[PDB]
C-alpha cells in the first residue's frame, strides 16, 4: 500500500549499500577529503551519509586500503583520502567478481 | 597476505547477500520446503546456511510475500513456501532497479 513501496525501497537500499566500498575506492584513486567524497557520490546518483562514509573510509584506512594526510589550511585540518597500491588491487579483484555474480544473478531470474 | 584475501572474500561475501532475497522470490515461485530451497542455491552456486535462510523466509512470510503450506508425510510436517502475488509484483520492481543500479555502477567504476 505503502507498505509495499517501503520494501522495495529498502532492498533496493541494500544493493546499494553493498557496491558503495568498491565506489570508495574507485573514486579515491584520486585523493579526497570525506566531504567532497560525499557530494562526489550523490552527484552520481548515490546518497550515502557522513555517518557511515566516514567510519567505512577509517576502517578502509585501518586495512591498508586507504592511506590518508592531514591538510593544514586555516579554516580547519582536514584529512584527504587515497586509494593505496593494496586497495587498487583489492578494488579489481572484487570488481571482476562482482561483474561474475552479476551475469550469474542475471541468468538465475531469467530462468523462463 | 591472507588478510586481503580475507578482505576480498568479505566484500564479495556482501554483494552476494544483498542478492539473495531477489533469488529466494524468484526460487519460491515454484513452491519449496527450505530445505530444498538450501540445496537449490547452493547448486546454483549460492551457499546459504539455514540459519540465515529460514529467519528471511519467515520475515518474507510476514510481509505477504511468500505463503506457506504444511505438509504431513509422517516423516514429519514441513512448511513448503511458494511466492504470492504481491511478491513477484515486489521481485519484478527490486530486479528492474537493480538492472539499472548495475550499469550505473558499471560505468562509474569505468571512468578511464
Amino acid at each position: 500500500a505503502m507498505a509495499y513501496d517501503d520494501i522495495v525501497s529498502s532492498m533496493v537500499l541494500e544493493l546499494r549499500r553493498g557496491t558503495l566500498v568498491m565506489l570508495v575506492l574507485s573514486q579515491l584513486r584520486e585523493p579526497a577529503y570525506g566531504y567532497a567524497l560525499v557530494k562526489s557520490l550523490a552527484d552520481h546518483g548515490i546518497p550515502i551519509e557522513a555517518n557511515t562514509l566516514y567510519p567505512l573510509m577509517r576502517r578502509l584506512e585501518s586495512q591498508g586500503l586507504l592511506a590518508s594526510e592531514w591538510d593544514n589550511g586555516g579554516s580547519k585540518p582536514r584529512k584527504y583520502y587515497r586509494t593505496t597500491d593494496e586497495g587498487l588491487r583489492v578494488l579489481r579483484e572484487v570488481e571482476a567478481q562482482w561483474h561474475v555474480l552479476c551475469d550469474g544473478v542475471g541468468k538465475l531470474l531469467e530462468t523462463n
